[PDB]
Protein backbone atom coordinates (compact mmCIF):
# COMPACT_ATOMS: atom_id res chain seq x y z
CA UNK A 1 0.00 0.00 0.00
CA UNK A 2 0.77 3.59 -0.22
CA UNK A 3 0.76 6.72 2.42
CA UNK A 4 -3.03 7.58 2.38
CA UNK A 5 -4.44 4.54 2.53
CA UNK A 6 -7.07 3.85 5.18
CA UNK A 7 -7.22 0.10 6.03
CA UNK A 8 -10.94 -0.92 7.00
CA UNK A 9 -11.65 3.40 7.18
CA UNK A 10 -10.08 2.81 10.50
CA UNK A 11 -6.23 3.18 10.31
CA UNK A 12 -4.89 5.91 7.87
CA UNK A 13 -1.03 5.02 7.37
CA UNK A 14 1.26 8.08 7.72
CA UNK A 15 5.36 6.81 7.09
CA UNK A 16 6.86 3.68 6.26
CA UNK A 17 8.78 2.15 9.04
CA UNK A 18 10.67 -1.00 7.93
CA UNK A 19 10.42 -3.50 4.98
CA UNK A 20 10.43 -6.97 7.16
CA UNK A 21 10.39 -10.97 6.03
CA UNK A 22 7.14 -10.71 4.79
CA UNK A 23 5.20 -7.41 5.31
CA UNK A 24 5.76 -3.65 5.82
CA UNK A 25 6.07 -2.23 9.26
CA UNK A 26 4.19 1.51 8.75
CA UNK A 27 3.23 4.61 11.22
CA UNK A 28 -0.39 5.00 11.08
CA UNK A 29 -3.47 6.31 13.48
CA UNK A 30 -6.50 4.97 14.61
CA UNK A 31 -9.24 7.26 13.30
CA UNK A 32 -11.48 5.86 16.77
CA UNK A 33 -8.95 5.94 19.45
CA UNK A 34 -6.71 8.84 17.70
CA UNK A 35 -3.53 7.45 18.86
CA UNK A 36 -0.38 6.55 16.78
CA UNK A 37 0.22 3.10 16.01
CA UNK A 38 2.06 0.61 13.89
CA UNK A 39 0.49 -1.75 11.23
CA UNK A 40 2.47 -5.08 9.56
CA UNK A 41 0.51 -4.83 6.37
CA UNK A 42 1.22 -7.89 3.88
CA UNK A 43 3.30 -7.19 0.84
CA UNK A 44 0.86 -6.86 -2.14
CA UNK A 45 2.83 -10.42 -3.88
CA UNK A 46 2.60 -12.01 -0.37
CA UNK A 47 -1.34 -11.14 -0.17
CA UNK A 48 -2.51 -12.55 -3.05
CA UNK A 49 -1.00 -16.21 -1.61
CA UNK A 50 -3.02 -18.30 1.16
CA UNK A 51 0.00 -19.52 2.47
CA UNK A 52 1.06 -16.17 3.45
CA UNK A 53 -1.97 -15.08 4.79
CA UNK A 54 -2.07 -18.02 6.96
CA UNK A 55 1.54 -17.42 8.06
CA UNK A 56 0.47 -14.06 8.89
CA UNK A 57 -2.80 -15.04 11.09
CA UNK A 58 -0.61 -17.29 13.31
CA UNK A 59 1.85 -14.11 14.14
CA UNK A 60 -1.19 -12.00 15.15
CA UNK A 61 -2.58 -15.03 17.74
CA UNK A 62 0.79 -16.01 18.43
CA UNK A 63 1.94 -12.42 19.73
CA UNK A 64 -1.41 -11.63 21.23
CA UNK A 65 -0.86 -14.68 23.67
CA UNK A 66 1.95 -12.72 25.24
CA UNK A 67 1.54 -9.80 27.50
CA UNK A 68 5.10 -8.16 28.22
CA UNK A 69 6.41 -4.44 28.68
CA UNK A 70 9.31 -6.42 26.55
CA UNK A 71 7.23 -7.62 23.59
CA UNK A 72 5.91 -5.49 21.12
CA UNK A 73 1.97 -5.40 22.08
CA UNK A 74 -0.83 -6.78 19.62
CA UNK A 75 -4.17 -4.24 19.31
CA UNK A 76 -6.14 -5.83 16.28
CA UNK A 77 -5.62 -7.62 13.30
CA UNK A 78 -7.98 -7.22 10.49
CA UNK A 79 -8.03 -7.20 6.12
CA UNK A 80 -9.43 -4.52 3.76
CA UNK A 81 -7.90 -7.53 0.23
CA UNK A 82 -4.99 -6.89 2.55
CA UNK A 83 -4.58 -8.85 5.79
CA UNK A 84 -2.97 -6.37 8.52
CA UNK A 85 -1.27 -6.76 12.49
CA UNK A 86 -2.03 -3.35 14.21
CA UNK A 87 0.54 -3.01 17.16
CA UNK A 88 2.31 -0.95 19.97
CA UNK A 89 3.99 1.97 18.12
CA UNK A 90 7.53 1.73 19.61
CA UNK A 91 10.00 4.61 19.72
CA UNK A 92 12.99 2.64 19.02
CA UNK A 93 16.01 1.53 17.20
CA UNK A 94 16.70 -1.63 16.32
CA UNK A 95 19.45 -3.27 17.52
CA UNK A 96 21.21 -4.14 14.26
CA UNK A 97 21.72 -0.16 13.32
CA UNK A 98 22.52 0.09 16.95
CA UNK A 99 26.16 -2.48 16.78
CA UNK A 100 26.60 -0.98 13.08
CA UNK A 101 27.44 2.57 14.72
CA UNK A 102 28.52 1.35 18.66
CA UNK A 103 30.42 -2.00 17.30
CA UNK A 104 29.84 -3.92 20.41
CA UNK A 105 28.18 -2.27 24.30
CA UNK A 106 29.30 -2.12 27.10
CA UNK A 107 29.36 -4.71 30.19
CA UNK A 108 26.40 -2.76 31.57
CA UNK A 109 24.53 -2.05 28.87
CA UNK A 110 24.92 -5.39 27.02
CA UNK A 111 24.29 -7.59 30.04
CA UNK A 112 21.06 -5.54 30.82
CA UNK A 113 19.35 -5.87 27.16
CA UNK A 114 20.34 -9.41 27.55
CA UNK A 115 18.42 -10.32 30.73
CA UNK A 116 15.54 -7.69 29.98
CA UNK A 117 15.52 -9.92 25.97
CA UNK A 118 15.72 -13.52 28.33
CA UNK A 119 12.72 -11.63 31.00
CA UNK A 120 10.69 -10.80 27.61
CA UNK A 121 11.41 -14.27 25.83
CA UNK A 122 10.17 -16.25 29.02
CA UNK A 123 6.88 -15.17 28.64
CA UNK A 124 6.46 -16.41 25.10
CA UNK A 125 8.22 -19.95 26.55
CA UNK A 126 6.01 -20.62 29.50
CA UNK A 127 2.95 -20.44 27.03
CA UNK A 128 4.51 -23.09 24.69
CA UNK A 129 5.88 -21.08 21.99
CA UNK A 130 9.16 -20.58 20.50
CA UNK A 131 10.41 -17.36 18.76
CA UNK A 132 12.34 -19.05 16.07
CA UNK A 133 14.35 -15.83 15.02
CA UNK A 134 16.16 -13.58 17.28
CA UNK A 135 18.10 -11.35 16.01
CA UNK A 136 19.31 -7.82 16.55
CA UNK A 137 16.89 -6.70 13.67
CA UNK A 138 13.88 -8.53 15.66
CA UNK A 139 14.95 -6.48 18.90
CA UNK A 140 14.24 -2.59 19.37
CA UNK A 141 16.02 -0.15 21.07
CA UNK A 142 14.11 3.00 23.03
CA UNK A 143 16.11 6.01 23.90
CA UNK A 144 15.16 5.04 27.72
CA UNK A 145 17.00 1.69 26.76
CA UNK A 146 14.34 -0.56 27.03
CA UNK A 147 14.31 -3.72 24.64
CA UNK A 148 10.78 -5.06 22.53
CA UNK A 149 10.85 -7.92 21.06
CA UNK A 150 9.36 -7.98 17.86
CA UNK A 151 8.54 -10.00 14.92
CA UNK A 152 7.12 -13.58 15.26
CA UNK A 153 6.76 -14.52 12.14
CA UNK A 154 7.86 -17.79 11.82
CA UNK A 155 6.84 -18.90 15.56
CA UNK A 156 6.46 -22.76 16.03
CA UNK A 157 18.88 -17.02 3.92
CA UNK A 158 21.53 -15.19 6.02
CA UNK A 159 19.71 -13.13 8.34
CA UNK A 160 18.36 -16.16 10.23
CA UNK A 161 21.82 -18.22 8.97
CA UNK A 162 24.08 -15.69 11.33
CA UNK A 163 21.85 -17.03 14.89
CA UNK A 164 20.15 -20.57 13.67
CA UNK A 165 20.28 -23.14 16.25
CA UNK A 166 21.99 -26.32 15.31
CA UNK A 167 18.75 -28.79 15.55
CA UNK A 168 17.01 -25.60 13.64
CA UNK A 169 19.66 -25.97 10.94
CA UNK A 170 19.95 -29.95 10.85
CA UNK A 171 15.82 -29.92 10.18
CA UNK A 172 12.73 -25.73 20.97
CA UNK A 173 12.88 -22.93 24.00
CA UNK A 174 16.62 -24.07 23.99
CA UNK A 175 17.31 -22.50 19.98
CA UNK A 176 15.77 -19.44 21.52
CA UNK A 177 18.38 -19.15 24.34
CA UNK A 178 20.90 -20.21 22.21
CA UNK A 179 20.27 -17.24 19.28
CA UNK A 180 20.67 -14.64 22.39
CA UNK A 181 23.81 -15.98 23.08
CA UNK A 182 25.03 -15.40 19.62
CA UNK A 183 23.39 -12.22 19.73
CA UNK A 184 25.44 -11.53 23.28
CA UNK A 185 28.18 -12.66 21.58
CA UNK A 186 27.99 -10.05 19.02
CA UNK A 187 27.00 -7.53 21.35
CA UNK A 188 29.78 -7.88 24.02
CA UNK A 189 32.53 -8.31 21.66
CA UNK A 190 31.89 -6.32 17.98
CA UNK A 191 31.83 -8.98 15.58
CA UNK A 192 29.79 -12.65 15.46
CA UNK A 193 31.57 -15.95 16.46
CA UNK A 194 30.55 -17.52 13.13
CA UNK A 195 31.15 -15.67 10.18
CA UNK A 196 31.93 -16.45 6.04
CA UNK A 197 30.97 -15.14 2.90
CA UNK A 198 27.56 -17.63 2.12
CA UNK A 199 24.67 -18.27 4.24
CA UNK A 200 25.07 -22.02 4.40
CA UNK A 201 28.57 -21.67 5.61
CA UNK A 202 27.37 -19.89 8.44
CA UNK A 203 24.54 -22.48 9.51
CA UNK A 204 26.99 -25.43 8.61
CA UNK A 205 29.50 -23.68 11.36
CA UNK A 206 26.90 -23.69 13.94
CA UNK A 207 26.89 -27.58 14.00
CA UNK A 208 29.99 -29.23 13.15
CA UNK A 209 32.63 -25.92 14.39
CA UNK A 210 33.35 -24.86 17.76
CA UNK A 211 32.50 -21.33 18.31
CA UNK A 212 35.95 -19.18 18.16
CA UNK A 213 37.12 -17.69 22.10
CA UNK A 214 35.70 -14.30 23.13
CA UNK A 215 38.17 -11.29 24.06
CA UNK A 216 40.27 -11.73 26.87
CA UNK A 217 39.40 -8.66 27.95
CA UNK A 218 36.14 -10.02 29.01
CA UNK A 219 35.44 -11.35 32.56
CA UNK A 220 35.14 -14.82 33.03
CA UNK A 221 31.81 -14.81 34.45
CA UNK A 222 30.45 -13.10 30.69
CA UNK A 223 32.78 -15.76 28.81
CA UNK A 224 31.73 -18.76 30.64
CA UNK A 225 27.58 -17.37 30.25
CA UNK A 226 27.71 -17.46 26.51
CA UNK A 227 29.74 -21.19 26.46
CA UNK A 228 26.73 -22.24 28.41
CA UNK A 229 24.19 -20.67 25.76
CA UNK A 230 26.22 -21.86 23.09
CA UNK A 231 26.82 -25.55 23.31
CA UNK A 232 25.40 -27.71 20.08
CA UNK A 233 23.22 -30.39 22.64
CA UNK A 234 19.66 -28.51 23.54
CA UNK A 235 19.40 -30.26 26.46
CA UNK A 236 22.89 -29.46 27.72
CA UNK A 237 21.87 -25.48 27.42
CA UNK A 238 18.87 -23.38 29.33
CA UNK A 239 15.66 -24.73 28.72
CA UNK A 240 14.04 -21.24 28.36
CA UNK A 241 14.24 -17.37 28.18
CA UNK A 242 13.93 -17.38 32.04
CA UNK A 243 16.80 -19.87 33.62
CA UNK A 244 19.03 -17.38 31.30
CA UNK A 245 18.00 -14.88 32.45
CA UNK A 246 18.63 -15.92 36.07
CA UNK A 247 22.10 -16.86 35.11
CA UNK A 248 22.88 -13.14 33.68
CA UNK A 249 21.09 -11.61 37.01
CA UNK A 250 23.85 -14.30 39.04
CA UNK A 251 27.51 -12.41 36.36
CA UNK A 252 25.38 -8.46 36.70
CA UNK A 253 25.82 -9.24 40.57
CA UNK A 254 29.30 -10.69 40.45
CA UNK A 255 28.72 -14.25 40.57
CA UNK A 256 29.43 -17.07 38.47
CA UNK A 257 26.40 -18.09 35.69
CA UNK A 258 24.61 -21.32 37.25
CA UNK A 259 24.43 -25.23 35.18
CA UNK A 260 20.88 -25.84 33.83
CA UNK B 1 -25.94 -6.03 28.36
CA UNK B 2 -26.08 -9.86 29.18
CA UNK B 3 -23.94 -12.60 29.84
CA UNK B 4 -23.80 -14.61 26.14
CA UNK B 5 -23.53 -11.64 23.75
CA UNK B 6 -20.83 -11.67 21.22
CA UNK B 7 -19.80 -7.89 20.52
CA UNK B 8 -19.96 -7.08 17.06
CA UNK B 9 -19.40 -10.86 16.23
CA UNK B 10 -15.86 -11.11 17.66
CA UNK B 11 -15.85 -10.29 21.89
CA UNK B 12 -18.10 -12.77 23.60
CA UNK B 13 -19.32 -11.06 27.09
CA UNK B 14 -17.88 -13.82 29.62
CA UNK B 15 -18.32 -12.79 33.43
CA UNK B 16 -18.95 -9.61 35.02
CA UNK B 17 -15.86 -8.63 36.66
CA UNK B 18 -17.26 -5.44 37.94
CA UNK B 19 -19.66 -2.40 37.80
CA UNK B 20 -18.38 1.41 37.80
CA UNK B 21 -20.17 4.72 37.16
CA UNK B 22 -20.54 4.72 33.88
CA UNK B 23 -19.96 1.26 32.57
CA UNK B 24 -19.64 -2.87 33.18
CA UNK B 25 -16.41 -4.22 33.38
CA UNK B 26 -16.16 -7.61 31.94
CA UNK B 27 -14.07 -10.53 31.18
CA UNK B 28 -14.33 -11.61 27.72
CA UNK B 29 -12.97 -13.52 24.79
CA UNK B 30 -11.35 -12.18 21.76
CA UNK B 31 -12.82 -14.51 18.89
CA UNK B 32 -10.30 -12.84 16.46
CA UNK B 33 -6.76 -12.52 18.27
CA UNK B 34 -7.98 -16.12 20.10
CA UNK B 35 -6.87 -13.76 23.59
CA UNK B 36 -9.12 -13.30 26.88
CA UNK B 37 -9.62 -9.43 27.23
CA UNK B 38 -11.38 -7.30 29.68
CA UNK B 39 -14.41 -5.05 28.06
CA UNK B 40 -15.55 -2.32 29.30
CA UNK B 41 -19.55 -1.90 27.71
CA UNK B 42 -21.78 1.17 29.05
CA UNK B 43 -24.98 0.16 31.00
CA UNK B 44 -27.80 -0.32 29.48
CA UNK B 45 -29.67 2.86 30.83
CA UNK B 46 -26.80 5.42 29.50
CA UNK B 47 -25.88 3.56 26.62
CA UNK B 48 -28.19 5.84 24.57
CA UNK B 49 -27.43 9.23 26.33
CA UNK B 50 -25.32 11.48 24.42
CA UNK B 51 -23.72 13.14 27.44
CA UNK B 52 -22.75 9.61 28.83
CA UNK B 53 -21.79 8.56 25.20
CA UNK B 54 -19.43 11.26 24.62
CA UNK B 55 -17.78 10.77 28.03
CA UNK B 56 -17.23 7.43 27.29
CA UNK B 57 -15.43 8.37 24.16
CA UNK B 58 -13.10 10.45 25.79
CA UNK B 59 -12.41 7.70 28.34
CA UNK B 60 -11.49 5.00 25.99
CA UNK B 61 -9.32 8.41 23.99
CA UNK B 62 -7.14 9.39 26.97
CA UNK B 63 -6.88 5.40 28.13
CA UNK B 64 -5.61 4.58 24.72
CA UNK B 65 -3.05 7.68 24.90
CA UNK B 66 -0.77 5.91 27.88
CA UNK B 67 1.52 3.26 27.29
CA UNK B 68 3.14 2.10 30.61
CA UNK B 69 3.26 -1.59 32.28
CA UNK B 70 1.39 0.09 35.22
CA UNK B 71 -1.84 0.91 33.77
CA UNK B 72 -4.31 -1.05 31.87
CA UNK B 73 -4.10 -0.82 28.27
CA UNK B 74 -6.75 -0.17 25.53
CA UNK B 75 -6.83 -2.74 21.97
CA UNK B 76 -9.98 -1.40 20.36
CA UNK B 77 -13.15 0.37 20.49
CA UNK B 78 -16.39 -0.58 19.02
CA UNK B 79 -20.40 0.11 19.31
CA UNK B 80 -22.48 -2.80 18.58
CA UNK B 81 -24.26 0.46 23.03
CA UNK B 82 -20.74 1.37 23.12
CA UNK B 83 -17.68 -0.94 24.34
CA UNK B 84 -13.73 -0.60 25.12
CA UNK B 85 -11.61 -3.89 24.15
CA UNK B 86 -8.72 -3.67 27.27
CA UNK B 87 -5.69 -5.70 28.80
CA UNK B 88 -7.21 -8.80 30.79
CA UNK B 89 -5.91 -8.33 34.01
CA UNK B 90 -5.34 -11.02 36.78
CA UNK B 91 -5.58 -9.10 39.57
CA UNK B 92 -7.84 -7.47 43.18
CA UNK B 93 -8.56 -4.12 43.61
CA UNK B 94 -6.68 -2.72 46.04
CA UNK B 95 -10.40 -2.06 47.60
CA UNK B 96 -10.91 -5.46 48.60
CA UNK B 97 -7.42 -6.51 49.22
CA UNK B 98 -7.30 -3.74 52.10
CA UNK B 99 -10.69 -5.56 53.34
CA UNK B 100 -8.92 -8.76 54.07
CA UNK B 101 -5.76 -7.70 55.21
CA UNK B 102 -6.84 -4.34 56.94
CA UNK B 103 -3.53 -3.13 57.04
CA UNK B 104 -0.59 -3.87 54.19
CA UNK B 105 3.43 -4.15 55.33
CA UNK B 106 5.06 -1.15 55.26
CA UNK B 107 7.32 -3.15 52.77
CA UNK B 108 4.58 -3.75 50.45
CA UNK B 109 2.50 -0.38 51.08
CA UNK B 110 5.81 1.45 50.04
CA UNK B 111 6.05 -0.96 47.07
CA UNK B 112 2.33 -0.24 45.51
CA UNK B 113 2.95 3.71 46.28
CA UNK B 114 5.68 3.49 43.89
CA UNK B 115 4.68 1.76 41.15
CA UNK B 116 0.99 4.03 41.37
CA UNK B 117 3.45 7.09 41.43
CA UNK B 118 5.38 5.88 38.08
CA UNK B 119 1.98 5.09 36.35
CA UNK B 120 0.03 7.87 37.18
CA UNK B 121 3.25 10.32 35.95
CA UNK B 122 2.95 8.72 32.69
CA UNK B 123 -0.47 10.13 32.18
CA UNK B 124 0.57 13.45 34.51
CA UNK B 125 3.76 14.07 31.72
CA UNK B 126 0.67 13.80 29.24
CA UNK B 127 -0.73 16.57 30.79
CA UNK B 128 -3.98 14.79 32.35
CA UNK B 129 -4.82 14.30 35.89
CA UNK B 130 -6.68 11.19 36.68
CA UNK B 131 -8.66 13.04 39.47
CA UNK B 132 -10.22 9.66 40.88
CA UNK B 133 -7.01 7.47 42.52
CA UNK B 134 -8.63 5.82 44.88
CA UNK B 135 -7.92 1.60 46.07
CA UNK B 136 -10.78 0.36 44.08
CA UNK B 137 -9.18 1.82 41.04
CA UNK B 138 -5.66 0.36 41.83
CA UNK B 139 -5.23 -3.06 40.73
CA UNK B 140 -2.99 -5.71 42.57
CA UNK B 141 -1.97 -9.03 40.52
CA UNK B 142 -0.64 -11.88 42.59
CA UNK B 143 3.34 -11.17 41.58
CA UNK B 144 2.56 -7.64 42.90
CA UNK B 145 2.01 -5.94 39.94
CA UNK B 146 0.09 -2.39 40.59
CA UNK B 147 -2.35 -2.26 37.32
CA UNK B 148 -4.34 1.84 37.22
CA UNK B 149 -7.64 1.77 35.91
CA UNK B 150 -11.09 4.07 35.37
CA UNK B 151 -10.05 7.39 33.69
CA UNK B 152 -13.54 8.22 33.45
CA UNK B 153 -13.53 11.25 35.18
CA UNK B 154 -9.94 12.58 33.71
CA UNK B 155 -8.95 16.28 32.36
CA UNK B 156 -6.53 17.23 31.09
CA UNK B 157 -16.84 8.02 45.94
CA UNK B 158 -14.79 10.83 45.31
CA UNK B 159 -15.28 12.41 48.50
CA UNK B 160 -13.35 9.84 50.97
CA UNK B 161 -9.84 10.22 48.12
CA UNK B 162 -10.68 13.80 47.43
CA UNK B 163 -7.98 16.74 47.14
CA UNK B 164 -8.80 19.49 49.66
CA UNK B 165 -8.42 22.16 45.84
CA UNK B 166 -10.57 19.75 44.02
CA UNK B 167 -13.51 19.62 46.58
CA UNK B 168 -13.21 24.03 46.38
CA UNK B 169 -13.90 23.13 42.64
CA UNK B 170 -10.12 24.37 41.77
CA UNK B 171 -8.63 23.31 37.92
CA UNK B 172 -7.30 19.82 38.36
CA UNK B 173 -3.67 19.46 38.55
CA UNK B 174 -1.03 16.41 39.29
CA UNK B 175 -0.61 17.52 42.95
CA UNK B 176 -4.44 16.15 43.01
CA UNK B 177 -3.40 13.08 42.12
CA UNK B 178 -0.78 13.24 44.39
CA UNK B 179 -2.79 13.68 47.64
CA UNK B 180 -5.80 11.16 47.04
CA UNK B 181 -2.35 8.45 46.38
CA UNK B 182 -1.35 9.64 50.24
CA UNK B 183 -4.53 9.34 51.29
CA UNK B 184 -4.13 5.23 49.87
CA UNK B 185 -1.22 5.59 51.94
CA UNK B 186 -2.15 7.23 54.75
CA UNK B 187 -5.43 4.08 54.86
CA UNK B 188 -2.82 1.41 53.70
CA UNK B 189 -0.34 2.21 56.17
CA UNK B 190 -2.90 2.32 59.23
CA UNK B 191 -5.65 0.54 57.88
CA UNK B 192 -8.05 3.17 58.57
CA UNK B 193 -8.66 6.26 56.67
CA UNK B 194 -7.78 10.23 57.65
CA UNK B 195 -11.58 11.61 57.51
CA UNK B 196 -15.01 9.85 58.16
CA UNK B 197 -18.67 10.80 58.86
CA UNK B 198 -21.85 9.75 56.97
CA UNK B 199 -22.33 12.13 54.26
CA UNK B 200 -19.74 13.25 51.77
CA UNK B 201 -20.08 16.82 52.53
CA UNK B 202 -18.21 16.10 55.88
CA UNK B 203 -15.71 14.35 54.28
CA UNK B 204 -14.90 16.71 51.62
CA UNK B 205 -14.92 19.49 54.55
CA UNK B 206 -12.63 17.97 56.35
CA UNK B 207 -10.04 17.79 53.46
CA UNK B 208 -10.41 21.37 53.19
CA UNK B 209 -10.53 22.90 57.00
CA UNK B 210 -9.68 19.24 59.72
CA UNK B 211 -6.01 18.10 59.21
CA UNK B 212 -5.60 14.28 59.51
CA UNK B 213 -5.01 12.55 62.49
CA UNK B 214 -1.57 11.72 63.30
CA UNK B 215 -0.58 8.00 62.34
CA UNK B 216 0.40 5.19 64.93
CA UNK B 217 3.71 5.62 66.92
CA UNK B 218 4.29 2.14 65.93
CA UNK B 219 5.71 2.70 62.55
CA UNK B 220 8.50 4.45 61.06
CA UNK B 221 9.07 8.65 61.32
CA UNK B 222 10.85 8.58 57.60
CA UNK B 223 7.21 7.07 56.45
CA UNK B 224 5.02 9.41 58.50
CA UNK B 225 6.79 12.21 57.24
CA UNK B 226 6.07 10.72 53.65
CA UNK B 227 2.30 10.79 53.93
CA UNK B 228 2.04 14.22 56.30
CA UNK B 229 4.34 15.90 53.18
CA UNK B 230 1.58 14.26 50.55
CA UNK B 231 -1.48 15.38 52.35
CA UNK B 232 -0.50 19.48 52.29
CA UNK B 233 -3.70 21.16 51.71
CA UNK B 234 -1.90 23.47 49.29
CA UNK B 235 -1.16 21.65 46.17
CA UNK B 236 2.10 24.06 45.49
CA UNK B 237 3.56 22.66 48.73
CA UNK B 238 2.87 19.25 47.64
CA UNK B 239 4.72 16.91 45.42
CA UNK B 240 4.01 18.01 41.40
CA UNK B 241 3.33 14.85 40.38
CA UNK B 242 3.63 11.22 40.70
CA UNK B 243 7.02 11.10 39.52
CA UNK B 244 8.58 13.10 42.75
CA UNK B 245 6.18 11.11 44.54
CA UNK B 246 7.62 8.15 43.58
CA UNK B 247 10.95 9.67 44.40
CA UNK B 248 10.32 10.28 47.65
CA UNK B 249 8.87 6.83 48.35
CA UNK B 250 12.32 5.62 46.57
CA UNK B 251 13.72 7.52 49.75
CA UNK B 252 12.47 5.87 51.91
CA UNK B 253 12.38 2.63 50.82
CA UNK B 254 16.36 3.12 50.92
CA UNK B 255 16.01 4.00 54.37
CA UNK B 256 15.69 8.36 54.05
CA UNK B 257 13.60 11.18 54.86
CA UNK B 258 11.60 11.57 51.92
CA UNK B 259 12.89 14.98 50.24
CA UNK B 260 11.14 17.99 50.29
CA UNK B 261 8.91 18.73 46.89
CA UNK B 262 10.61 20.79 44.36
C1 LIG C 1 3.38 -5.02 47.20
C2 LIG C 1 1.98 -5.12 46.63
C3 LIG C 1 2.00 -5.40 45.16
C4 LIG C 1 0.92 -5.90 47.45
C5 LIG C 1 1.18 -7.36 47.80
C6 LIG C 1 -0.13 -7.99 48.25
C7 LIG C 1 -0.36 -8.12 49.75
C8 LIG C 1 -1.74 -8.68 50.01
C9 LIG C 1 0.67 -9.00 50.45
O1 LIG C 1 1.67 -8.20 46.72
C10 LIG C 1 2.85 -8.93 47.00
O2 LIG C 1 3.94 -8.17 46.52
C11 LIG C 1 5.22 -8.76 46.76
C12 LIG C 1 6.25 -7.73 46.32
O3 LIG C 1 6.24 -7.48 44.92
C13 LIG C 1 5.33 -10.13 46.09
O4 LIG C 1 6.56 -10.78 46.45
C14 LIG C 1 7.55 -10.91 45.45
O5 LIG C 1 8.22 -9.67 45.26
C15 LIG C 1 9.18 -9.66 44.19
C16 LIG C 1 9.69 -8.22 44.08
O6 LIG C 1 11.10 -8.04 43.91
C17 LIG C 1 10.22 -10.77 44.35
O7 LIG C 1 11.16 -10.46 45.39
C18 LIG C 1 9.54 -12.12 44.65
O8 LIG C 1 8.86 -12.62 43.50
C19 LIG C 1 8.57 -11.97 45.83
O9 LIG C 1 7.97 -13.20 46.24
C20 LIG C 1 4.13 -11.01 46.45
O10 LIG C 1 4.15 -12.20 45.66
C21 LIG C 1 2.80 -10.27 46.28
O11 LIG C 1 1.74 -11.08 46.78
N1 LIG D 1 9.10 -6.32 12.92
S1 LIG D 1 10.46 -6.09 11.99
O1 LIG D 1 10.06 -6.20 10.63
O2 LIG D 1 11.46 -6.92 12.58
C1 LIG D 1 11.01 -4.42 12.24
C2 LIG D 1 12.09 -3.83 11.70
C3 LIG D 1 12.31 -2.52 12.07
C4 LIG D 1 11.38 -2.03 12.91
C5 LIG D 1 11.27 -0.68 13.49
N2 LIG D 1 12.23 0.24 13.38
C6 LIG D 1 12.07 1.44 13.96
C7 LIG D 1 10.90 1.72 14.68
CL1 LIG D 1 10.65 3.29 15.39
C8 LIG D 1 9.92 0.70 14.79
N3 LIG D 1 8.72 0.91 15.47
C9 LIG D 1 7.82 -0.12 15.83
C10 LIG D 1 7.65 -1.40 15.27
C11 LIG D 1 6.66 -2.04 15.94
C12 LIG D 1 6.13 -3.44 15.72
C13 LIG D 1 5.15 -3.63 14.57
C14 LIG D 1 6.56 -4.22 14.47
N4 LIG D 1 6.20 -1.20 16.88
N5 LIG D 1 6.93 -0.01 16.78
N6 LIG D 1 10.17 -0.45 14.18
S2 LIG D 1 10.18 -3.27 13.27
N1 LIG E 1 -12.20 0.18 36.01
S1 LIG E 1 -13.06 -0.01 37.43
O1 LIG E 1 -14.44 0.03 37.05
O2 LIG E 1 -12.48 0.88 38.37
C1 LIG E 1 -12.68 -1.64 38.03
C2 LIG E 1 -13.01 -2.14 39.23
C3 LIG E 1 -12.60 -3.44 39.48
C4 LIG E 1 -11.92 -4.00 38.46
C5 LIG E 1 -11.34 -5.36 38.40
N2 LIG E 1 -11.47 -6.26 39.37
C6 LIG E 1 -10.89 -7.45 39.27
C7 LIG E 1 -10.19 -7.78 38.10
CL1 LIG E 1 -9.47 -9.34 37.87
C8 LIG E 1 -10.10 -6.82 37.09
N3 LIG E 1 -9.41 -7.11 35.91
C9 LIG E 1 -9.27 -6.21 34.83
C10 LIG E 1 -10.07 -5.11 34.50
C11 LIG E 1 -9.57 -4.54 33.38
C12 LIG E 1 -10.11 -3.34 32.65
C13 LIG E 1 -10.89 -2.28 33.42
C14 LIG E 1 -9.44 -2.02 33.00
N4 LIG E 1 -8.49 -5.25 33.00
N5 LIG E 1 -8.33 -6.29 33.92
N6 LIG E 1 -10.68 -5.64 37.28
S2 LIG E 1 -11.77 -2.85 37.15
Amino acid sequence: PRVGVTLSGRYRLQRLIATGGMGQVWEAVDNRLGRRVAVKVLKSEFSSDPEFIERFRAEARTTAMLNHPGIASVHDYGESRTAYLVMELVNGEPLNSVLKRTGRLSLRHALDMLEQTGRALQIAHAAGLVHRDVKPGNILITPTGQVKITDFGIAKVMGTAQYIAPEQALGSPASDVYSLGVVGYEAVSGKRPFAGDGALTVAMKHIKEPPPPLPPDLPPNVRELIEITLVKNPAMRYRSGGPFADAVAAVRAGRRPPRP
